[PDB]
């Protein structure tokens, strides 16, 4: 009628519908949609009230343990009802770390971390998890996943080195294949820089974090990235152009510095580089909190954290809580002067574009008939082969005289499996798994490297566990071999480590073992950990990376169904006394280089 509205037509071009509903949009609308806030704080009447233009689940942030994907869709459906109630009935985008899965949730199938990505050198490998991921995560009614993480971690002291594919760019780059997973191929006459997302079962999708996180002096997590404009644009940067090659929807922005300027506050970068010489055209985020630590001490000048975030060119912010004083600051900035009016509708104009491009004014609602997807068969056996494919051997045999350990038969009379992490899925997925630093035990649902080879071998094959058995019983018990499983315990800064050494018991338990029977020592890791020591002992030794819920892809290698491929990503050091150390350095010293990999065979 003439009751016509031109940004609710869906037939009519994106950039009419987001000029048509910018024109009518108040200063509070406006800023709403600059708004993003946790789910723990938000309230039909928060959502409402304040316009606001996006939620997130930070990590561990569910409605509750255990929640059904119904459960999920059900809570986002009813934030988006009170979003579709305001005036101009704008949906809010919902935004969770799908960084390895959608790993926040219970059932979810649970991928390999990136380092053990990397190792597969599998970019179309990496494309099939993106579109797997992109299911779960709208099994769950959410639509936006912060990632793919394009870190290249420069030094495996950062906390945060699993979430890098590699030490080296180009590994790095072939990786981003994830975005189109994620949101599906973008048409052929596509312009560089424009978001993209193909509609109801993709989602948006996030490279993160802008730029150089991956540089810090010492990994030192969210620091300073010591490096001039170059070495900046040849190791750090180039992910971020094919990103954009790819129609990424969204850009968050690092707490890490860049000789010494807050990416946070860096104007030139976010706004001279990545907009206007990238010709970005989606919307920039920034990290949670992270206009806060623009100052030292954090917080202690919302004010200018907002003033300076904003006019340093970023769109929407992850506040998430403090929403009430973002909005009155943001305002009262704009009412005196402080930030013009086009700087707002710049912000508003590229949220616009994304939710508009993504299809969510005309399905802002989750669809149950998806619920379905989550842990899907299909996928798990997609993560079962990432993680077979992601597996570096790095030892098989003592001696070059002696035989090959690996392939290992299924058919034995009585094997050792053993190990804190031969029994424990939390372990073997790691951080961001359905809490923020991941957790210990049967988290979720996945099968552990015990419970993969009591799958694999032969009826015949007695299969005794003990986590951490004395040598004398490892001697007395007729084994034909072990398995024998230990690394890292889950864990940004609280996985910052200078000693990067196993925690024990762990060698202990290693060197029990391999001194009773022949033993493959099986490596959890987010990044190389000091290991000739482990190496000593073992007969076998695997580098498994976090493999994730899917252990069968350990053993479908150990037993050879599968011959093993993996290569190292990054450097494996000798001394951290030597680092960072990376391929091209000065005294480039590795105690296995980049691209390193023993290889077998299958039977
Ligand atoms: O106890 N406190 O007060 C407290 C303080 C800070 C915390 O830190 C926060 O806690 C988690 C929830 O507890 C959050 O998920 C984030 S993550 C940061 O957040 C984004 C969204 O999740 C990711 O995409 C980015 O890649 C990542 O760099 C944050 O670092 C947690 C608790
Ligand atoms: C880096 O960490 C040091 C030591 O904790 C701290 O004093 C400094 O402010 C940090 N720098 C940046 C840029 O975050
Ligand atoms: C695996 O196959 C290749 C070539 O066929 C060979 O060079 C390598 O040594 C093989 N290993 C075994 C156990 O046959």
């Amino acid at each position: 009628a003439a009751d016509y509205v031109l940004y609710k037509d869906a037939t009519k071009p994106v950039e009419d519908r987001v000029a048509d509903l910018l024109g009518r949009m108040t200063l509070a609308e406006k800023i709403g949609q600059m708004t993003q806030i946790e789910r723990l704080v938000a309230t039909p009447d928060v959502l409402r009230d304040n316009f606001i233009g996006s939620l997130l689940s930070g990590g561990g942030s569910v409605p509750r343990k255990g929640a059904t994907a119904k459960e999920w869709q059900d809570m986002v459906d009813g934030f988006q009802k009170a979003c579709m109630s305001t005036r101009l009935g704008i949906p809010m985008i919902y935004g969770i770390d799908a960084v390895h899965g959608q790993n926040n949730v219970y059932g979810a199938t649970i991928f390999p971390h990136n380092v053990g990505l990397g190792a597969t050198r599998d970019p179309y490998l990496v494309k099939r998890i993106g579109e797997a991921t992109a299911l779960e995560v709208r099994a769950t009614g959410i639509q936006y996943a912060f990632a793919p993480c394009i870190a290249v971690c420069r030094d495996p002291r950062w906390g945060r080195c699993y979430e890098s594919y590699s030490e080296d760019r180009r590994i790095v780059q072939s990786m981003t294949e994830l975005i189109p997973g994620l949101q599906g191929d973008v048409p052929k006459d596509f312009t560089s820089g424009m978001p993209f997302v193909a509609g109801k079962n993709k989602v948006a999708a996030c490279a993160k974090h802008f730029v150089g996180d991956g540089g810090t002096v010492d990994g030192i997590n969210e620091n300073n990235t010591i490096i001039n404009r170059e070495g900046l644009m040849n190791i750090h940067m180039p992910a971020y152009k094919n990103a954009m090659d790819k129609g990424v929807s969204t850009v968050m922005i690092s707490y890490s510095s860049w000789n010494g300027v807050k990416m946070h506050a860096n104007q030139d970068l976010v706004t001279g580089y990545l907009k206007d010489t990238l010709k970005f055209k989606g919307f920039v985020i920034s990290d949670w909190e992270g206009i806060d630590r623009i100052t030292t001490p954090a917080g202690s000048d919302y004010s200018y954290s907002v003033k300076a975030s904003i006019l340093a060119g970023l769109d929407m912010i992850m506040v998430p809580n403090k929403y009430q004083q973002f909005i009155s600051i943001l305002t009262g900035h704009v009412n005196g002067g402080v930030i013009p009016m086009s700087r707002i509708d710049d912000a508003v104009t590229r949220i616009l574009r994304v939710k508009f491009t993504m299809g969510l004014f005309e399905n802002p609602y989750a669809d149950p008939a998806m619920a379905e997807q989550l842990g899907k068969q299909e996928h798990r056996d997609l993560a079962r082969e990432a993680a077979r494919k992601s597996l570096v051997l790095l030892k098989n045999g003592k001696t070059s005289t002696d035989a090959p350990l690996l392939p290992l038969p299924k058919k034995a009379p009585k094997i050792l499996v053993a190990g804190s992490h031969a029994d424990n899925l939390g372990y073997q997925c790691g951080g961001w798994t359905i809490e923020w630093q991941g957790d210990t035990g049967r988290t979720t649902v996945g099968t552990t490297i015990l419970e993969a080879v009591k799958a694999a071998v032969d009826p015949s094959t007695v299969v005794v566990f003990a986590e951490n058995p004395d040598a004398e019983f490892v001697k007395s018990g007729g084994f034909s071999y072990a398995i024998v499983a230990v690394g890292e315990h889950p864990y940004e800064t609280k996985g910052d480590n200078l000693n990067l050494t196993i925690p024990e018991p762990g060698l202990s338990t290693v060197q029990a073992v391999c001194g009773g029977v022949r033993c493959a020592t099986v490596l959890i890791s987010g990044r190389p950990v000091v290991v000739q020591p482990l190496l000593a002992a073992s007969d076998a030794l695997v580098a498994a990376w976090l493999p994730g819920s899917e252990g069968q892809g350990v053993t479908d290698a150990l037993f050879g169904d599968f011959g093993f491929t993996g290569r190292l990503p990054r450097t494996w050091f000798k001394s951290v006394d030597q680092l960072p150390m990376n391929v091209g350095d000065a005294h480039y010293d590795p105690l296995f280089r980049l691209g390193y990999g023993l290889t077998t065979n299958a039977t």
